[PDB]
């Protein structure tokens, strides 16, 4: 049949893609390519408009077995042709040896780490449930779409998909649906040696409904008719089991040797004759199968033209909900959504950075529905809830609705970070945040790195930033955490120190459309400073107090930079002039302009950097820097400050030393360097 | 009873303690307080010898009840008194709000971070297991003990405990006794809102027994029966349900406001006399307690001095054995066991560092029994297994025995952190090791970082380090990675640039008794250096290439290594001269001498740093920093190398840039500071 030859060119296209680089991975494509002719054939979807917002999502959560993705668009007529193959894994192609959303047309979100994918999956539904809730009406299903995602064994393994999981069934996501690659072979061998446990047991604890396909090697019409089942189910994440062979026709086939490494050139041979292709050729694309998928393209393409037509007709009916729709597709904010940010004086209180957080979300929240968000069992302590907005769950529990705009994550951190990038993927201008403690952010790291090389504008919330937090004690208080995410590529790592530098790190957050935030926030309460604006610290940094014949600048974050002006007091009364300049966001300031960036940090006079944490980086800004590279203690968190010298006069002590230090020297910037 | 004088006394000290504090958390220790007297009774321990090897371990992984650990420990005798206790919280005491293993005595892990506990746990069993599969004989039970895990809804949500808890299943260990505190509350209120998998099937999915207490906020009896129970199932962990309820006995019982901050005066007065205690007196010890709990410590000191026993006479029927048993008991490694370190020659091929240390893991296994070690699912790509060992698994399963040395950890990162710091917190010398990718040690950040906080000798082989790696491309290739960990206190984190630098960072591994070690090994082979020593790698940092008359040095890392002496030899033909130091490891170079570092990184010449990573921390050794500070690229290795200018040309461009920079500058080493 034509279903025979589609699914005979989509293992051939994978297996050729393989064998021209001479790396990639054979095995999962093979066994997984009946059920993705399946997946597609169900799906709505155009591959001429990759961000209809009303599309059937596809994940591959498998990532490394990204050849069978890209043959599926280039047979469906994405972006991506046959050229594109050709250079499967070669330096500067469309084809990566795992995909990438910023360079893979028709890839929702970039996998390869283990986990991820299913995570986002959850995320994609979780986010088409609320849209959903938020805009469809009678008689006018905005927003219907189904989620498809495909994992294997190793995804299954991954703590954060238990977690992620876990989640999707209590929130009964029916629009999820996953499948699961049961071929008993990972990279150390048969699962026998380490994942014996009952997977479709485990998936029923957690809510989950069930499908078992015995012979997916062959059977598309029982894939098919899973996938009808899991519709009916609307309450409910399905797993499809696919019993599948991995490498299915290889002469390997149900062996680790097919997981990762080319096929023998002979082995591919006997492929193509078995099914009926020539020996001799690679890269075949029967035209039978081209037509048959140009059909459903066609077909899709009419249901996207009636969508239109449909939102249309919404705009005329709810004309409010209608505008804000459109404003969201077209990627715009509310014209003066910032008008709500909180602004401060010196004269205001003293407030934490949590509890400035809490109050510049209540007053955007309301502006710009776009915004959701939720904490990982810790929203009294992050403060990141609204009062007054509802829980998004499922209506059926009587604990929230799928309206809601406040996720409860649960102790779950790494899932919160993989399903945030999943809300994002969504599009429709979502700006979704999740919170927990710094220090617990580490615990997402895998996700969060995806967040920066995805493009993602999610923000992380992360309170209780350091030794600030005091009795808690060392298991809790970053060290290196801000060092860390600085040191990833594409991760704003604001740290603002009062009202007006919370109010900057929020409006450059919810801006963002392709960089990923991270807000360090203090348990402790802070003063208003004299010098702040939401101007200023939206260049990332800034200079907060100016001294024309400064002796130095103390360049300073967060709750570093009212010590840095405390400081500034003593060294007066010891004959020393000193600058201050505050940064809550490195690379924000980087990406200002050179002139910019040397008026805040100039050539000729020394730089000591303070802040409560590790020194990497700093050199950067600073010639000299007065940090914490050891871990913290159990205790007051004032007594732990004076305990290492966080204070005004240890401050001082170490800027009078640098002062010393640079005496009879040339000093230049340090953003100067010879290359 | 003497039993509930003993509860009542374990939760009023509890609770006194976070009143004294005004800071901690009374909930869960007044809920458990009935399960720590059941357990505690039931276990063997030493309160005077708290390194006994045949003790039953206990793990509080709902790190912050440890008010109720501590009163335990207090209660037994322990070195921990009442009068610590009134110093819950405060700095430098000896009752931090977090357990830590360095600073409390009976603590044998560090937690607070949720999940990881009962991960310790899975390791502390999984090497109770091996140990006594090693060494126990017939009429010689040297190794029969227990591991107790108490752990919350926290641990449960967190995907690392699954992770632990399908391998804990898979491998049948019988000896993991784990309870659940079933309390139905977390800091966000009723697990209704995130929580409402059936905890129980899952478990029962993994292979692990199950027990049900309903009432454990009174019913002991039926606590101590299922530890019976859980003794009699040989070949499955158990998990006991406690149905408790959080804060028992508080006016604010069972509500979320008992999580985590101290109970109201007069809620501690009513608490006192429901009790029959005085609500004027805080920290009451009654004498019956003390006296009860004596007899049990007199009781199993009898025990470990019929285990004294039992080991002299095992010496005497198994000298050889009972020899190895000794060393390791007194923590020293073989005599000369190094010398079986392979060495290396500039005439020798080159190798990849992944496979120089498969052949050092090779040559030291069967030198030192205590290494066992394994790899998450990429045993063949790591390359962590000598030939001709056999796994540790279950010997039911056909499939390697309790003996066994390598361990399949499956696609399971983060567990695989913690158990590692489990196994080394069992003792008896164990040098463990765990193999995964270098971009995916970041998916078990919070083990790592445990692991130096504990001041464990767990070991990483962290292979395929870089953008070397080729075409799996920017989701695997490590920028962050080193920067992360090295930023961390406590983390020898080696770059070996070829064999007798690998030998060199694996003496290290192996010989640390405090500081985990992180080893970054290659996909792609290197060179074998001329100048490059066990004993030079050994210090850290080293002059590899001595250039009396340098204009520049040139440190580097691992692969770039080899690159900075061909770039020495570019930058000959341009009439600069150039010195190249190899610094295998921050960490160890950082503990060297003063005029040792100096003598590496000397006064008077511009010093760049090369490494195909993040340019954060590299200013501590160096003027200029060449890195990678971008994501990276899926194609050939090569090609992504000379892409980013990772090329002898291109460094020797930097290199002649940064001379022009100093020119007619004062320049000193980058050792020097301020203060
Ligand atoms: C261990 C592996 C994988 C084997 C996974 O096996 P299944 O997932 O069972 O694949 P199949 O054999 O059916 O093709 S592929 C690469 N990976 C290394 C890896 C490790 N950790 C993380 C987080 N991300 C990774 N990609
Ligand atoms: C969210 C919480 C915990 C609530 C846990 O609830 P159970 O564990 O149900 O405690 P119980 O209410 O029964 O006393 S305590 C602190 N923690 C923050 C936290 C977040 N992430 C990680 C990794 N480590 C942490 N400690
Ligand atoms: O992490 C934990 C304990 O392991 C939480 O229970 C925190 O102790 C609590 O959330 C901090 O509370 P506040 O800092 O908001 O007072
Ligand atoms: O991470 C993955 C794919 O997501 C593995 O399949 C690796 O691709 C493989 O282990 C690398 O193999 P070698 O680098 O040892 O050739
Ligand atoms: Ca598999
Ligand atoms: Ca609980």
């Amino acid at each position: 049949s034509v279903d025979q030859k589609a699914i005979s060119t989509i293992r051939l296209l994978a297996v050729d893609a393989v064998a021209a680089a001479n790396s990639g991975h054979p095995g999962a494509p093979l066994g997984l390519a009946p059920a993705a002719h399946a997946v597609f054939k169900k799906m709505r979807f155009n591959p001429k408009d990759t961000k209809w917002i009303n599309r059937d999502r596809f994940v591959l959560s498998n990532g490394h077995a990204c050849a069978l993705l890209y043959s599926m668009l280039v047979l469906y007529g994405y972006d991506l042709t046959v050229e594109d193959l050709k250079k499967f894994r070669q330096l500067g192609s469309k084809t990566p040896g795992h995909p990438e959303n910023t360079d893979v047309p028709g890839a929702e979100v970039t996998t390869g780490p283990l986990g991820q994918g299913i995570c986002n999956g959850v995320g994609i539904a979780l986010a088409q449930a609320q849209f959903a809730a938020t805009y469809n009406k009678p008689d006018f299903p905005i927003s219907d779409s189904y989620t498809y995602v495909f994992l294997g064994d190793g995804c299954l393994m991954e703590g954060v998909s238990s977690e992620a999981s876990s989640l999707a069934g209590h929130l009964q996501l029916g629009n999820l649906i996953a499948f699961w690659d049961d071929n008993k072979i990972s990279i150390d061998g048969s699962t026998e040696v380490a994942f014996t446990e009952d997977v479709i047991a485990r998936y029923k604890s957690y809510g989950w409904h069930i499908v078992e396909v015995s012979d997916a090697d062959t059977d598309i019409t029982a894939i098919a008719a899973a996938i009808d089942e899991a519709k009916k189910v609307t309450n409910k994440p399905t797993l499809v089991r696919l019993t599948t062979t991995i490498g299915f026709g290889s002469l390997a086939q149900g062996t680790h040797g097919v997981h990762g490494a080319p096929l023998k050139a002979d082995d591919i041979k006997q492929l193509k004759t078995k099914w009926g292709f020539n020996p001799e050729e690679s890269f075949a694309v029967p035209a039978e199968v081209t037509a048959s998928y140009n059909e459903h393209v066609a077909e899709n393409q009419k249901i996207q033209q009636q969508w239109n037509e449909l939102f249309a007709a919404y705009k005329q009916k709810y004309p409010e909900l209608g505008a804000e729709l459109q404003r969201r597709l077209d990627g715009k904010l509310p014209e003066n959504w910032d008008k709500a940010l909180p602004v401060y004086t010196p004269a205001d209180a003293a407030v934490a950075t949590r509890k400035l957080s809490e109050i510049v979300l209540s007053k955007i929240i309301p502006e710009v529905p776009e915004i959701i968000g939720g904490s990982a069992d810790l929203t009294p302590s992050n403060l990141t809830k609204a009062k007054g907005t509802v829980d998004f769950q499922p209506a059926a529990t009587g604990l929230g609705d799928y309206s809601g705009r406040y996720i409860r994550y649960g102790v779950r951190e790494h899932a919160m970070g993989a399903i945030m990038n999943g809300i994002a993927a969504f599009g429709a201008n979502y700006k979704n945040y999740g919170g927990t403690f710094l220090n617990f952010v580490s615990y997402a790291a895998g996700a969060v790195r995806l967040s920066a090389l995805s493009e993602f504008p999610i923000t992380w919330v992360a309170t209780h930033d350091s030794i600030g937090l005091g009795e808690d004690g060392p298991t809790h208080q970053p060290i290196e955490t801000l060092a860390h995410f600085r040191a990833t590529p594409n991760i704003s790592v604001w740290r603002p120190a009062d009202g007006n530098e919370t109010s900057a790190a929020y409006k450059s957050a919810i801006e963002s459309t392709h960089t990923p935030h991270i807000l360090a926030l203090t348990r402790q309460n802070l003063p208003q400073l004299e010098g702040s604006s939401i101007e200023k610290a939206s260049k990332g940094g800034y200079t907060l107090v100016q001294q024309d014949k400064a002796d130095i600048i103390i360049v300073a974050t967060g709750s570093e930079v009212s010590l840095a002006v405390d400081a500034l007091k003593v060294l007066e009364g010891q004959g020393i002039k000193a600058g201050v300049v505050s940064l809550p966001d490195q690379l924000t300031f980087d990406k200002q302009s050179e002139e910019y960036k040397l008026s805040v940090l100039p050539d000729g006079v020394p730089i000591l950097s303070v802040e409560v944490m590790s020194t990497f980086g700093w050199s950067k800004y600073s010639h000299q820097q007065f940090g914490l590279n050891r871990f913290g203690a159990s205790g007051k968190a004032p007594e732990i400050f004076k305990l290492f010298e966080f204070t005004p006069e240890g401050v001082a002590e170490r800027a009078a030393k640098t002062v010393a230090f640079y005496k009879g020297k040339d000093v230049v910037s340090p953003l100067r360097s010879a290359f």
